[PDB]
């Protein structure tokens, strides 16, 4: 049903976890908050 390519798999993956990560990440920002 609907998406009639199913040729966009790992694409798709990718953006979902850089359009998530990107503003959960807080990487840099955890390692500057347990010491300040």
């Amino acid at each position: 049903s609907d998406l009639p390519a199913l040729s966009t798999g790992l694409l798709h993956l990718h953006q979902n976890i850089v359009d998530v990560q990107y503003m959960y990440g807080l990487s840099p920002a955890i390692t500057k908050y347990v010491v300040r």
